[PDB]
């Protein structure tokens, strides 16, 4: 298969972006393949090939939400409470460009959000370690 895992605690190693548009007034969700109605962020598993965590970040990025940006800072590890089964590596990307069409555009919704709005929503779809990242970013929360 196609997955790496942390020889440690064999949790599965994710990679994914906090895309803030220039102003950092608002961050980009997509909804969830499995849950519909859930708002979550472009993230994905990391695959034997790929060199670095940004490699994962920037391709599901692009795949899941059909963003290109710069990565403009590393917002560190966070792990999942439900041993851990998930290590997720995150970056801080400033949007460049949202194309109308990408690999995934067909199986998922995407939109900006204030910082209050995405809060709200990862407390709905019930991801705290999602949230935390979004905190660690320099995404205004006035
Ligand atoms: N708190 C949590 N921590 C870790 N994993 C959690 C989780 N809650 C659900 N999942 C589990 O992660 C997978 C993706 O769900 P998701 O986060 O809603 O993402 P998604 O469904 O939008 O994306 P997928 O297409 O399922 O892809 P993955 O994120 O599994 O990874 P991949 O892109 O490399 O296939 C599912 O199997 C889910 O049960
Ligand atoms: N990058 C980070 N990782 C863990 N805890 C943090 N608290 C603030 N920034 C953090
Ligand atoms: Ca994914």
């Amino acid at each position: 298969e196609n997955q790496v895992y942390s020889p440690v605690t064999g949790a599965r190693l994710v990679a994914g972006c906090i895309c803030l548009t220039p102003d950092k007034k608002q961050v980009l969700m997509i909804t969830s393949s499995a849950h519909k109605k859930r708002w979550i962020v472009p993230k994905g598993g990391v695959e034997k090939d790929e060199p670095n965590y940004e490699t994962t970040a920037q391709r599901e990025t692009w795949e899941e939400a059909g963003c290109i940006g710069k990565i403009v800072a590393n917002l560190g590890t966070v792990e999942d409470m439900r041993p851990p089964r998930t290590e997720f590596h995150f970056y801080e990307l400033e949007i460049e460009n949202l194309l109308d069409k990408f690999p995934e555009c067909h199986k998922r919704h995407r939109k900006l959000y204030s910082y209050t709005e995405a809060k709200q929503n990862l407390i709905d779809a019930k991801r705290p370690e999602l949230l935390e990242a979004l905190n660690r970013s320099a995404i205004i929360k006035d």
